[PDB]
């Protein structure tokens, strides 16, 4: 009836936000219900003009290397109706002065070119002069704002040992109960249950008094429970509600199985209730409810200590000295930003009085809210080491200054940490609704990054259904319709792609894929769907006779499309891969990575050609990958060592693009050794890198004796010089370049690694630290890295062969 709005959503989530067949509290409702204020705020709050445009837009350099292309100091641009003429531009122009009512919109795609900015600060440009390409507009009437339409007795009295009593567990399929207090990944205190017997059911009756005072429960601790031997059960159980009030009554909750991880976090219990291990408690009855309510100076040789502590990596352990020291000194310790996670893991949160202190020790923001905006330092507050609200405030608070450029940079990873929150209803998931709302392109990819974690992950799919909900229901009539189309296509082709694997372990099947095909076409249809990965694109019908099936033991489609939009100046298609047996999340992370190393470098002005092609995760084991046009694996260019030369120059007319070539080549080469070893991602199967009828080299499948990066003698032939050339000196220089501009921002790196180890995948991390060499001088750094090079040329091809 007049509900024709909800179901619409469900089935574009993928998931119900009415269902209630697995929740024992109202928190995921009441964060519906408290989701609607900043939604409203920031619906009310965006321009429909710039929303509806969307303009892709930055407030960066336009770098040194960029700097060389730009002609004259001019620049030509194309304007369209059939008729066109060429206009000389300014770098500095606005695109309603250059004007001289009427909207430009940029030829073949939903991207537009307007606003009160610079043309050198636009995406789209900058992209066209990187790759030497010409900037064609059309002149079109701005799209109506009107389709965008928006449808409508105190805890501190409590002075008794916290106690918890386990009735026991059950299994319809040497075991005891272990009950841990957490904040964060710290464990407050810990008791236990006696061993007891093998049953599918066994109950302990037992009372269990815990060393911490009711008082001294920090908001957000968690009652993690444990069952091992020998871990193979967990579950956890907020002991303070979202309404502050202390948790009470009797519980039964099912648990994941195991075989550290961002899932032993989850407030989420198991949805499977037939086949999961579940457990009673009862917690503490009463009849009134109880609610959580709301210098000298320093020696210098102790300073020094201090400063040091404050200096290392994010992964250098703080001893219980340091921690003391931190402490002590927090007024101090204030003064520095760097100082803060340090600090803040320096606080014993079961401890009422001590977490009082910090509450007025972050009142005295001056220098924080002051300091300059450090997306490693705010990346590390919003880890799985800080459970504390206010400490994970300060960090989001820092993130509002980020322009939607670098928002776009971070989405996935910020996305990410939305499961290190401890509460539904957070300052961090909150960030994103506001971020999402208020430009189109935002919006676009936080869809599919949360569509991706809940068609895939049980122990956050609630949580990340309540914030896609909260989305949709802002971001306009117009991206409901979008994502629709969207939907439709890859729940079509997802199960063309699962059926045909099975028909194989040939010529057989090529056949069936395009007589499988046609019907598809015809009946259930969308004629043209916006492409996930890359949204200013609208892909049209099916290029039926170019499909194929890949030769890979997985089965993969080969897709082909024609652009829905008439105004492109091209007539080449659109590819897509879609694929099963590999997880796409693992290569979302990597090639996202990928990019924010391609704008770390851009900071330094340096270029290293990388190719992060597009790809979005769908579904169970299943998604797609951006087809890069005229590429090949650098095995097939095998099917030794003079041969990659030669394939160049064949694929090069001239002399120009051959040496236009070998220049991208060593770029491209250069920062893909580079990244991949820091990412310690080196080692890989030559039938996983790929090269571009242009120089271009690029990794791929990121699936998973060994050489710290693939450097081989055939690329070496290439590059000249026999296992040091004018291009192998270029090689070399540019990857110092490149490894200590990375080495500038220790810390991002750090953080995001770790972040990616725990969301997508402690000796484990710790790599990162190694391969990036921290705590030595720039000097022994080129050093390193260099002896690695050597390693490669004297190692040859080794490893190549060795897979068999
Ligand atoms: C089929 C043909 C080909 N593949 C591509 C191409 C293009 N873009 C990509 N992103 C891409 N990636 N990326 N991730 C992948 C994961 C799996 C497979 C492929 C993948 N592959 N282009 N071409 C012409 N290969 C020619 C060389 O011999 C092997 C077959």
């Amino acid at each position: 009836e007049s509900q024709a709005f909800q179901r619409q959503l469900t089935a574009l989530i993928g998931y119900d936000v009415t269902d209630v067949s697995n929740v024992h509290d109202d928190e995921l409702e009441f964060t519906r219900r408290g989701l609607v204020t900043p939604r409203m705020a920031e619906v009310a709050s965006r321009d429909p003009k710039l929303y509806a445009m969307h303009p892709w837009v930055t407030s960066k350099p336009l770098p040194e290397y960029l700097w060389k292309k730009i002609a004259n100091n001019c620049i030509f641009i194309v304007i369209h109706r059939t008729t066109s003429q060429t206009i000389k531009v300014s770098p500095d122009d606005t695109p309603g002065a250059i004007l001289q009512d009427f909207v430009l919109r940029v030829c073949g795609r939903d991207e537009y070119l307007v606003g009160e900015t610079p043309i050198k600060n636009f995406q789209w440009v900058r992209h066209c002069l990187k790759n030497g390409e010409e900037i064609h507009v059309v002149l079109d009437t701005p799209p109506d704002p009107a389709l965008d339409e928006v449808r409508k007795v105190s805890l501190w009295d409590c002075d008794r040992k916290f106690r918890v009593k386990i009735r026991g567990i059950d299994i319809p399929v040497t075991v005891f109960v272990e009950a841990n207090i957490q904040h964060g990944q710290q464990v407050l205190c810990q008791r236990r249950t006696s061993p007891k017997p093998f049953t599918e059911e066994v109950l302990w009756n037992v009372w269990l008094e815990f060393s911490i005072k009711i008082k001294d429960l920090p908001k957000g601790a968690l009652l993690n429970l444990q069952i091992y031997c020998q871990l193979l059960y967990y579950v956890n159980l907020l002991l303070i509600d979202h309404r502050f009030l202390l948790r009470r009554g009797e519980y039964v909750l099912h648990m994941w199985q195991i075989s550290f991880n961002a899932d032993k976090l989850t407030s989420a219990t198991n949805p499977d209730k037939e086949n999961s291990m579940s457990i009673s408690i009862l917690l503490d009855n009463y009849c009134h409810p109880i609610a959580l309510p709301k210098r000298a100076e320093m020696p210098n040789q102790l300073r020094k200590q201090l400063e040091a502590i404050i200096a290392t990596d994010p992964l250098n352990p703080l001893t219980a000295e340091d921690k003391e020291l931190l402490w002590h000194f927090r007024y101090e310790s204030l003064k520095h930003p760097k100082a803060y996670p340090k600090l803040f893991s320096s606080v014993k949160w079961g401890q009422q009085e001590i977490v009082a202190k910090t509450y007025q020790l972050l009142a005295r923001r001056e220098v924080w809210d002051q300091s300059a905006l450090d997306v490693g330092l705010t990346m590390q507050l919003l880890d799985c080491n800080f459970s504390d609200e206010n400490v994970r405030a300060i960090a989001v608070q820092k993130l509002e200054s980020l322009e939607d450029d670098d928002v776009l940079h971070y989405l996935l990873q910020l996305v990410q940490a939305v499961k290190f929150e401890p509460y539904h209803d957070s300052a961090l998931a909150r960030f994103l609704l506001k971020r999402g709302l208020r430009n189109k392109r935002i919006g676009h990819f936080l869809f599919w990054f949360l569509r991706s974690e809940i068609a895939q992950s049980r122990h956050y799919q609630q949580r990340f259904a309540v914030i896609l909900e909260a989305y949709l229901r802002g971001c306009g009539t117009a991206m409901l319709h979008d994502f629709t189309q969207q939907v439709q296509v890859i729940e079509m082709l997802q199960k063309v792609t699962l059926d045909i694997k099975s028909l194989s372990a040939s010529s057989q099947v090529i056949s069936q894929l395009k007589q499988k095909l046609e019907n598809l076409q015809n009946s259930q249809l969308p004629e043209s769907f916006r492409v996930p990965y890359d949204p200013g694109l609208k892909a049209g019908a099916l290029a039926i006779e170019k499909c194929k099936v890949m030769a890979s033991k997985k089965k993969p489609l080969w897709l082909e499309f024609k652009c829905a939009d008439p105004t492109a100046l091209s007539n080449e298609t659109i590819g897509i891969i879609f694929k099963h047996g590999d997880d796409l999340r693992q290569d979302m992370l990597i090639l996202q990575i990928l990019r924010i190393m391609e704008s770390i470098w851009e900071t330094e002005s340096l270029d290293l050609c990388l190719l992060p092609y597009g790809c979005i995760s769908t579904g169970d084991k299943i998604g797609m990958i951006e087809i890069v046009k005229d590429a090949t694996t650098i095995a097939k260019i095998q099917q030794k060592d003079e041969v990659l030369n030669h394939w160049l120059k064949e694929k090069s007319p001239t002399e120009e693009k051959f040496q236009a070539a070998v220049e991208r080549f060593v770029y491209s080469c250069a920062g893909y050794c580079v990244a991949t070893f820091v990412l310690g991602i080196g080692d890989r199967h030559n039938d996983n890198i790929m090269i571009t009828e242009t120089g271009n080299l690029f990794h791929i499948d990121f699936g998973h004796e060994r050489v710290p990066f693939v450097l081989t003698p055939d690329f070496l032939f290439v590059m000249g010089t026999s296992g040091t050339s004018p291009h192998f000196q270029k090689f070399q220089d540019i990857c110092v370049k490149a490894y200590l501009a990375l080495r500038h921002h220790t810390n991002l790196l750090i953080i995001l690694f770790s972040m990616m180890l725990m969301t997508g995948m402690k000796e484990d991390i710790e790599y990162i630290r190694d391969a990036l060499t921290v705590g030595k001088n720039e000097e022994d750094a080129k050093k390193y890295f260099l002896d690695q090079i050597e390693v490669c040329r004297d190692k040859g091809w080794t490893v190549q062969f060795n897979w068999f």
